[PDB]
């Protein structure tokens, strides 16, 4: 519980939350792209038919 | 410009950013859904054709 250590930990937590939002964003991109791929493969099979 | 008010304002800004994150999440779903509706209408004209 020291000034420098707690300041660094606070900065670390801020960066943790920011990185978490960025990781969540990447996660959302992966999810959306996955749903896109799902739709694209069903549609592509239909389109082959 | 008072201490308590500034603490409250900091909390307000924090809640603002969090609400913004929730709003962005809903918005990105909406963006994707808008493009979905675009594609669905595209498919619907095609299917009418």
């Amino acid at each position: 519980l020291t000034k420098e250590v707690l300041g660094q930990a606070l900065i670390s937590a801020k960066n943790y939350r920011d990185q978490l939002y960025s990781f969540k964003d990447l996660f959302q991109k992966c999810l959306f792209a996955r749903k896109r791929i799902e739709d694209l493969t069903h549609r592509l099979f239909e389109m082959e038919t």
